């Protein structure tokens, strides 16, 4: 996919639909096992078409700006504790158009406290789109275990919608996980 | 991994460690995109390696039965609801041991009414294990989208635990959902 700069991806014609999706996040100060930091708890999705993603949708008609569309989509996937939050501009990061459709993908990453990603997590099963949709929500685990391969590797091999997998790893870099 | 009878398993010397886990299942009348029979909601988890597994784990030198071992671990590892049920001999399906450690792997399939699967998901994240071994649940799209990629075949594509894909199957076949 091809990255483009934010008024670029703005002054595209009528035709092209805009979809928005998160990356919500939380300090985490837990322990696996009592010996590895868990460092953040990072949200994904198990979507219906097997692929893992992240939370949001497309912006309609009738959104003001393309973070009224994301909090519009994310309340709907992820249900009533996102309402507890409001992802901004200032929580941009980037957009893309693949190939094939005239669609363009924009990304956001949003920090939560612990207690408000639980929330999410806590009641997404009564979201509209839970079972549809949305599969499940998962943490990304952000450790690499004693045998080199479990943990963060493995789970980069699973199966991802898009860019999705681009957008997650230049996430945690620009959170210093990657160091 | 070889499979091996109920019998011969439970013949193994006390140095064989025993685990169990199960693929809890509910019928589901409910459609994706109002024309996509889901048929089925079934349950696995992403696991802290990466990997996709089932709910369950070890039976220990105080359980008095398989069994026994697998309802103590699905209640760690899932929360309260999870003790609405309990997983019966009568629920057994296979036994497995891979290569390398002396581990023999117990398998159980459990059917569940949707509302008290709903009320599974709904209240694992208080789950002793969530966020620690559990980074999430989710469910097997059982459906092959129209692109004949999308869907389980898909979902089938990602990381798993050590025969978890096989037992995955073995239980789809065995509910007809292969034909
Ligand atoms: O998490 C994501 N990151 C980036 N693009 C996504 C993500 N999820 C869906 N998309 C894109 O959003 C559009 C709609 O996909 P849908 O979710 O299958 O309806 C497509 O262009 C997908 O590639
Ligand atoms: O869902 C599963 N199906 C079959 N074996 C499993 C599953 N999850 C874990 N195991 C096995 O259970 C043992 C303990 O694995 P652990 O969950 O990583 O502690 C290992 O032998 C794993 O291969
Ligand atoms: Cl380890
Ligand atoms: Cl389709
Ligand atoms: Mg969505
Ligand atoms: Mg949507
Ligand atoms: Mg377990
Ligand atoms: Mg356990």
């Amino acid at each position: 996919a091809r990255r483009l700069e934010l008024g670029e991806a703005l002054a595209l014609g009528s035709g092209w639909r805009h979809v928005c999706h998160a990356l919500l996040y939380a300090p985490d100060p837990g322990m696996l096992f009592g010996r590895i930091p868990l460092r953040y708890a990072i949200l994904m999705q198990m979507r219906f078409d097997g692929r893992l993603g992240f939370p949001g949708g497309f912006v309609d008609t009738q959104d003001r700006s393309l973070e009224d569309g994301l909090n519009r989509e994310l309340r709907e996937e992820l249900g009533e504790a996102a309402a507890a939050f409001r992802v901004e501009r200032t929580d941009y990061r980037s957009s893309h158009v693949g190939s094939g459709p005239r669609v363009v993908a924009h990304f956001y990453a949003k920090r939560l406290t612990l207690e408000e990603l639980l929330a999410v997590e806590a009641g997404a099963t009564r979201a509209k789109d839970h079972g549809l949709e949305v599969l499940g929500l998962v943490r990304v685990p952000l450790y690499t275990l004693r045998d080199g391969v479990g943990g963060l590797p493995t789970f980069l091999e699973n199966s991802f919608i898009g860019s999705a997998r681009e957008q997650l790893l230049e996430a945690l870099q620009d959170l210093g996980l990657l160091q």
